C-alpha cells in the first residue's frame, strides 16, 4: 500500500526492515536534487538522515507524503515550515544517545588531557624525544565545567567526579542544587565563576535563544589559558570566529569539537589548521546500539502515522 | 661537600631543589658522551633520565660514584654489572604513578573505540561525509581483557567494569579470584579464553621471562579480528615484528602503544606507517603530580646512600 523513501540510510539496518515488513521501502545515498524529487513523488512517508536537508520543492512535489522522519534530535535541516503549511507530520528522534555522547565525551576530554593526537604525530615523525618537552594532564583533582546538567551532563559529570575524581562545577539555570549533589558535583549560579575556576570546560547545554553563541570571545577570555573547550552538544552554542581567535591567540590551550555551525562544515573551515582543535563528524550520538534505537523509533513513528496513530515525537504539534 | 651529576632534568624542579639544598648539583640535558664523562669524574651521586644509558666507560671514570638512581623503573638502560662490580648502589622509583598510566590507559582505550585520530584527520581533510562509513564503538557491555591484575591491571578494571559498564576478564597466575571480584572483572586461567573474548585487550603485567613477548604471532592469531590491543606496560611483552604483521595483515583491528622494544624507538620503526597504531613517547606515567612523586623519592634515596643509610629500592642489594 504505503510507499516510504529512506533519503540517506538510517544509522542500523532494523529500522529498514522493519519499514519493510509494513511498506514499499526505497533508499537512495547521498542523492543529487533530482533523485530525490523523482522518488520523492508518491511516496507516504519520508526519513531524512542528518544532516541532509529536505527543502520546500522536495515537498511540495511530494504529493502523497504523511511524514517525515529526522534521523536524531536535530530538524534544523527539514523545511519544517513548509511541511506544516501542508499537513505534513515532522517527527524527530530524540534522546536516545545519553551513553554514547558520555563515552564520546570523556573519549575527548582524555584525548586533550594526554595530547594524543600531538604526541602520536610526534612519534611517527621521529621525535620520541618530545617527551622531553611536553608532558601529559593528571585529570585527577582538576577542575571540570559542565555547562547544561541533563541527560548526558550529568552521566559525565558523575563519570569524571567519582571515577577520574575530578572536581565537578556544572552551570544549568534550570536545575536545583540537589541535582548536582545527586552526581557529586557543584551547582554554580555564576558562569563567570565556572570559567575562571575550570581547567576543562565541556558543553552539554539544549540549544535556546539563551544558548545561541553563549560561548563567544568574551566567555574565552575568562576562561583559564590553559583550559580546553570540549563541545559534543549543538554547534550554535559557540560563536565560530570567536573560537577560532581564542586558539589562534592562545586564551584558551585547544578544543575538541564533535558538534558545527553550519553542519556539514564547509571544507576550508578556519579551525581545521590549528593541531591543538581535534573533530569528529558529528558521530558523539552514533554507536551501533544508539542507532539501533534511532532506527526503531524512526520507523515505529513513520507507522504509527500511516495509521492515523499519533507518535510521541511531534515537532510541529499544530497539524495533528 | 658531595657533588651530584643529573643526566637530564627530573621530571619536577622539586627533586633538584631538594638536591641542591644539601649536595652541589649539575644538571646537563641531552648530553654528548664526552660531557657525561667530564661530569661524571667526581661526583658522589648520579641520577640518570629514563631512557638514557649509563654506561661501563662513564662508570669506571666516576672515581667518588656511591650512588645511581633512575628516574623511574626500568634500569635496562644502566650497566648494573659494572655498578655492582664497583660497590656502587644502583635504586630505581617504582610504584609512584598507578593513577597517571590508569589515566593513560583509558585514554588510548577510549580513543581506539570512538575512532579518533583518524575522524580528526578526516575533518580536516574535507570529509566529514566519512560519518557514512565509520561509526564509533559503544564500550558499555563490551569485553576488556586485562593482563596483569596488578596496581595498575586492577585500577584500569575498577573503572571499566563501574563506570564504563565494561565486561573485565583479567589473565594474572598469580593472583586469587577475589582480587579480580574486588573491582568487578572475572579472573581466568586461560589466557586464549581472554583473547578470544576480548575486544580490547590491554597490558600491564611485570616484565618477567614468563611475559617476555608474550604477546606474540600465536596470541594475535586468537584475539578477534575487530580487537584492539593496548600496552602500556613494558615494550618486551610484545613480539614488535609479530604486531608489525598482525596490524598489516588485519589480524586485529589497531593498537595503542606507550612502550617499545627498544626504547627509544628507532627513527624508522615499521609500526608508524600504520594507521591505527597509536604511540605516545613512554609518558603514560609522567604527569607533574608522578613526576614530582619520582623526583622526590630519587632525591630523598641518594641523599640517603650518601649519608650511609639504605634506601627502600636499591637493585643490587648484594653491594650494600
Ligand atoms: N553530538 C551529538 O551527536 C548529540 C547527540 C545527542 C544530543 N546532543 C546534544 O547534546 C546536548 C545535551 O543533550 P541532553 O540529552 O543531555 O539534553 P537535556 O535536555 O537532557 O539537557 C539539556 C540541559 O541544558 C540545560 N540548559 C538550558 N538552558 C541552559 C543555559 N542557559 N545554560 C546552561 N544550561 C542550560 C537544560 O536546563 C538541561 O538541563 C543537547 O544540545 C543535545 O541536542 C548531541
Ligand atoms: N608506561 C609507563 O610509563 C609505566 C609506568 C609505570 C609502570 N609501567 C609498567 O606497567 C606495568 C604494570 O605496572 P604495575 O605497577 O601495576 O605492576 P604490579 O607489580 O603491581 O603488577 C604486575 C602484575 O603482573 C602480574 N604478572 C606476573 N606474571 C604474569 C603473567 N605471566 N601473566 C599475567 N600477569 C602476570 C603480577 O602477578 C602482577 O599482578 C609494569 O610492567 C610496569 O613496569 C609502565
Amino acid at each position: 500500500n504505503h510507499k516510504v523513501l529512506l533519503i540517506g540510510k538510517m544509522y542500523d539496518e532494523i529500522g529498514e526492515k522493519l519499514l519493510a515488513e509494513y511498506t514499499n521501502v526505497e533508499i537512495i545515498k547521498e542523492p543529487k536534487q533530482h533523485q530525490i524529487h523523482e522518488a520523492i513523488q508518491d511516496v507516504s512517508g519520508v526519513f531524512v538522515r542528518y544532516p541532509t536537508k529536505l527543502d520546500a520543492q522536495a515537498i511540495g512535489l511530494a504529493k502523497n507524503l504523511k511524514v517525515i522522519s529526522t534521523s536524531g534530535f536535530g530538524t534544523d535541516a527539514i523545511d519544517i515550515a513548509a511541511a506544516t503549511k501542508r499537513g505534513i507530520v515532522v517527527v524527530n528522534n530524540p534522546g536516545l544517545s545519553t551513553t554514547a555522547v558520555t563515552e564520546h565525551t570523556l573519549s575527548m576530554i582524555l584525548a586533550l588531557a594526554k595530547k594524543l593526537t600531538f604526541l602520536n604525530q610526534c612519534v611517527k615523525a621521529g621525535n620520541y624525544l618530545i617527551r622531553n618537552q611536553v608532558q601529559p594532564i593528571q585529570l585527577e583533582g582538576k577542575t571540570l565545567g559542565i555547562v547544561g546538567l541533563g541527560a548526558i551532563g550529568s552521566a559525565v559529570a558523575k563519570i569524571c567526579s567519582t571515577a577520574l575524581q575530578m572536581r565537578v562545577l556544572a552551570y544549568d539555570p534550570y536545575v536545583p542544587s540537589g541535582k548536582a549533589d545527586t552526581v557529586r558535583a557543584t551547582l554554580v549560579q555564576d558562569l563567570d565563576y565556572l570559567l575562571t575556576e575550570s581547567d576543562f570546560v565541556s558543553l552539554h547545554p539544549e540549544l535556546t535563544d539563551e544558548t545561541c553563541e553563549m560561548f563567544d570571545l568574551e566567555a574565552f577570555k575568562k576562561m583559564k589559558p590553559s583550559a580546553f573547550l570540549i563541545n559534543t552538544s549543538r554547534g550554535k552554542v559557540v560563536r565560530q570566529p570567536d573560537l577560532v581567535t581564542a586558539i589562534r591567540e592562545k586564551l584558551i590551550a585547544g578544543a575538541a569539537i564533535d558538534v558545527f555551525e553550519p553542519e556539514p562544515p564547509a571544507i576550508n573551515n578556519p579551525l581545521y589548521e590549528f593541531d591543538n582543535v581535534i573533530f569528529s563528524p558529528h558521530l558523539a550520538g552514533v554507536t551501533p546500539e544508539a542507532g539501533m534505537a534511532a532506527a526503531l523509533s524512526a520507523a515505529n513513528q513513520i507507522l504509527q502515522v500511516l495509521q492515523g496513530e499519533k507518535p510521541p515525537y511531534i515537532i510541529n504539534p499544530k497539524v495533528w
